[PDB]
């Protein structure tokens, strides 16, 4: 199963979702994380730096915290400029064949990598925020997804109350809402998944429920 | 500079010392960590698993938390038996030339990998706990150190009180003592160096003073 996390707007929580969903899924299924953002947010979130080599897509990977992380690298930049959507899509599918779950983190744009990951995805996951630009982006995702007739699952981040938009037929808003929490800030500073930092940091973990609900709603 | 962490007694703190000293050094100098224990304590402390491949010594490495970590692998086993001591020594020097600091974790024994790491070390560090068996271990470590024309710095772990011993001349006894702290246990649970975890977990990190003392004493 290929799960791609998409949002045109930056800072909405794409990397956090990819990191924690892949970490949650790796608890009982063989999971990989493909960092298609050239800036390597997910790579940094697993304690690594983006590779200063032009690697082919999917070549280099490290098993960290039971997730097979494919670190971001400068080669992606080239693909972001010259890449063929068909070729990149096929490579992503060949990569996904080795995992029960391949979570793909994508850049905050509508570029080649994001479009390829969005096209090959079995599940498309988008976080929405109370911020205005995220609302514009969720409506744009609904329109462009309407065109090729694919669906996404939207959940809410940076909020205690769900954000839902009316007359977006291609975007299923779940009831999941992830409130502001400096657990995420501390875990990202440390360079580990927040789901993993939580098991040590607090007595009663609370973030595991969000990602269990996400995996629940998207699975099969 | 090559720093080798040595103790034949198990569970005294070899891996904690290797992991945290290499991490501390990584803040200012190009630092690597060479895991020469086939059970891979340092590797696990950097969120990884020992490789189920018989690798040549020093081939695989991952930059985790700014440390170039050479994960343990099953190929160490063969090298423990049939490893040419001079070959292994030259390979370790070969590896360490690329770093300002190469911290080396060793198994709890006297075998070929450990003894090579002792031979080509610029500094050897030994943690001693106030347990009864640890004193015999530091004793016979002095016997080992004289037999190879080498000398080592000793500090105390799991204690507010320093351990020193009068009789042994190849073992310089520092005043450095590291008290029992639940930070190390929480960090091993996480699979990160305790220094990094502490720098994210509390307002005023305080474990770094011990490893600063260690760096100061071993670099004079
Ligand atoms: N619910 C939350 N509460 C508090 N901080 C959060 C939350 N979710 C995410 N963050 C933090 O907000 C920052 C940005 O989140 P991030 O996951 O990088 O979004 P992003 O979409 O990947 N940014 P980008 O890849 O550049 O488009 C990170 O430092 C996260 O740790
Ligand atoms: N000062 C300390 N306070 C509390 N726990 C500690 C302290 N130092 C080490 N530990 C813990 O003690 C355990 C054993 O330490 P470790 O660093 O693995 O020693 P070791 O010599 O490498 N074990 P081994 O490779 O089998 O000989 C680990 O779980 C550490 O986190
Ligand atoms: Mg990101
Ligand atoms: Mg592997
Ligand atoms: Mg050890
Ligand atoms: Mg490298």
């Amino acid at each position: 199963m290929i799960v791609t996390v998409i949002n045109q707007k930056g800072g909405v929580g794409k990397t956090t979702t990819s990191v924690n969903l892949s970490y949650y899924l790796s608890k009982e299924k063989k999971t990989g994380l493909l960092d298609l953002d050239p800036e390597g947010g997910a790579t940094i979130s697993y304690g690594m730096k983006r590779e200063l080599k032009e690697l082919p897509l999917g070549e280099k990977s490290v098993n960290i915290f039971n997730v097979e992380v494919f670190p971001a690298h400068i080669g992606l930049l080239k693909l972001e400029l010259n890449g063929d959507v068909e070729e990149i899509s096929n490579k992503i599918k060949e990569i996904g064949k080795q995992f029960d779950f391949l979570v793909i983190d994508t850049p905050p744009n509508l570029g080649t990598l994001a479009i390829s990951a969005m096209l090959v995805a079995d599940r498309i996951v988008s976080p929405v925020t109370p911020q205005p630009l995220a609302l514009e982006a969720i409506k744009n995702l609904d329109s462009r997804l309407k065109s090729i007739g694919k669906n996404a699952y939207s959940f809410t981040n940076f909020s205690k109350k769900v954000v839902k938009l009316d007359n977006l037929s291609s975007v299923k808003f779940t009831e999941i809402t992830i409130p502001p929490s400096r657990l995420f800030i501390e875990a990202s500073r440390l360079g580990v998944p927040a789901l993993r930092y939580e098991e040590v940091r607090i007595k009663k973990p609370k973030l595991a429920n969000y990602y269990q609900q996400l995996a629940k709603v998207i699975s099969e």
